[PDB]
């Protein structure tokens, strides 16, 4: 019963592991594989409330926080909404952050679009809905 339950969410897990890996792995995306460094960075900790990055989503991962694809999702979205709003100027470092950090975004929905079958995300909807 609750063991059917943990192999549905093991199976998660897996998957999105691969996802984040193969993000991971993209040199467009390097900037976005680790948390900001407050001493290049110093204000970046007062104006983004919730900072986000791919080892983030590792950890998050493992702590199973992420009971559902929806959630995952929602972590990926703050990576490239973060930096919308950290670098919003139209200076050409700027641009360049915003359209990586939002290809990343696009990169992570098209894969799970193309792989991941809807009856497992909906199960694992369902399973949560219940706890």
């Amino acid at each position: 019963g609750p063991l059917q339950e943990e192999d549905t969410f093991r199976e998660l897990r897996i998957f999105l592991r691969n996802v984040t890996h193969r993000l991971a792995i993209d040199k467009r995306f390097r900037v976005f594989t680790k948390p900001v460094d407050p001493d290049e960075v110093p204000d970046y900790v007062t104006v983004i409330k919730q900072p986000m990055d791919l080892s983030s989503v590792i950890s998050k991962i493992d702590l199973h926080k992420y009971l559902t694809v929806k959630d995952y999702l929602r972590d990926i979205d703050l990576i490239c909404s973060n930096a919308l709003e950290y670098n919003p100027d139209r200076d050409p470092g700027d641009r360049l952050i915003r359209h990586r950090a939002c290809a990343l975004r696009d990169t992570a929905y098209a894969i799970i679009k193309e792989e991941l079958d809807e009856d497992f995300e909906q199960l694992c909807e369902e399973i949560q809905e219940s706890r």
